[PDB]
């Protein structure tokens, strides 16, 4: 992996490993998300980092508020995927990270992703607008003119997701994180929520369709000892679903989202 | 990755990715096992496969009966691990696959593993013992003189594991496989059982110790709709006896032992 010539984006090639392919005989949505995270971490490392020394001082961290992924073609075991990632400031609202996924052999775009990140105090969990000092620290590593993975004036990455109404059409109850679902900082990995949302999609859809689009809003972190319920209702050749992740007990919302699936 | 000069073993280098590192700030036992599987798959592919066309006709598959892993040093995020793997016939009993893990920079052995594989009919689930026809087709890819990752005459990898007696000292109940725990053939992958066994190790041990040895016996496959209980009792460095069983009838799926060293 390496930063591109202008030092304003990073590119890396990844082989799809055997343990990364699912029932569909190709990489899963979760494998794609894992690869997006890995290329994002390597980009931040290549420029001396997520947190600047000013953020560490004030106990501030970047947290994902929204993730939007669209896949046109899933790579098979042994295929090489080339991913280009970059960051951009969004004024005082937060930061955005975008990705372009390509087939290494054909050079064609096989997927694209975008994510909204907000600033939060690590301890109190209180969100805050980006200060001017923090803004200038990461602006030197970002393109100045807007560069969007989803440029379109009325695309699907900026749609507001409604809250699922009870009764849900489908559900998967009592989902618990395992010790493997935790990262280096003992927190539940953002990829785990993608898996949990897909747990309540009916088996028939999983067997005959491929996920084309996924939009996921993050509302609350799930602790190691929390239990989650995954809820899904069809909202629609193509199937659409509205999703809701909530705590098994009090029903406190942790995530909401939408998925769009295409017939194999 | 590539086969070595004699074509009797395969070597590959792997970078440890960010999503592969755990609470310990290093690769997990599950990440190591995933890397062993990947290098094993690439070795079978490099020689045209690990079912031969004769096994395919008769509906026979190789199944793991025992897995034994020993880790001396866990790689950190971004570290490159070099793994060498090879196979060997064990008469009519089955096959063995061994691995040697090395640090790419220092060349030192950071871990080693061994596994016993038995022949089974994928439909009836019946053990069948290895035929003579299926032997001459895989012996051409195996070293002829014995080559053992664990050579020591009666060491840790060949110790019989006893069955845990109730009440268990520790337990983690209601463990269900997710759709991500299934492989390309819709089966629960063998790495998932390693995770489930480690779920009942006390948090105190996990936070202050590193796993040094793991021996896991496979008795029954867990289906997508099965629920499992993970049981652990200290038998002692800390040693544990483990048992995975179905949440309902208590039907055994796995038994094992772990040895942990203070960080
Ligand atoms: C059906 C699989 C199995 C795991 C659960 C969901 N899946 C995916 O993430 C996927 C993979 N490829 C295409 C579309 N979706
Ligand atoms: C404690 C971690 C966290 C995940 C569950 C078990 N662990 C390991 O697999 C491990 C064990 N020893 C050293 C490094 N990692």
């Amino acid at each position: 992996g390496s930063l591109t010539e202008d030092g304003l984006s990073y590119k890396e090639k990844f082989v799809v490993r055997s343990y990364e392919v699912g029932s569909n005989k190709t990489a899963t949505v979760e494998t794609i998300a894992n690869l997006l995270q890995e290329v994002g971490c390597n980009h931040a490392q290549s420029v001396g980092f997520a947190t600047t020394t000013t953020m560490r001082k004030l106990h501030l961290i970047w947290v994902t508020a929204r993730m939007h992924i669209e896949i046109y073609k899933y790579p098979a075991w042994g295929d090489v995927v080339e991913i280009e990632t970059w960051c951009q400031s969004e004024g005082r609202i937060g930061t955005r990270r975008d990705w372009i996924l390509k087939d290494s052999v054909t050079g064609e775009v096989t997927g694209r992703a975008t994510s909204k990140w907000v600033m939060m105090n690590q301890d109190t969990r209180r969100l805050q607008k980006v200060s001017d000092d923090v803004r200038d620290e990461y602006l030197v590593f970002c393109p100045q003119e807007p560069r969007l993975a989803f440029p379109e004036e009325n695309n699907r990455s900026l749609k507001k997701i409604p809250k699922l109404e009870d009764p849900a059409q489908y559900s998967m109850i009592g989902l618990k994180p395992r010790r493997a679902d935790l990262d280096m900082n003992q927190h539940v990995n953002n990829v785990t929520y993608i898996g949990w949302v897909l747990e309540s999609i009916p088996q028939e859809i999983v067997d005959t369709h491929e996920l084309q689009v996924i939009t996921l809003d993050y509302r609350r972190e799930c602790q190691q000892d929390d239990v989650v319920d995954s809820l899904t209702t069809t909202t629609s050749n193509d199937s659409q679903f509205l999703h809701l992740l909530r705590l098994s007990g009090d029903g406190q919302e942790i995530n909401r989202g939408t998925t769009l699936w295409r017939k194999k």
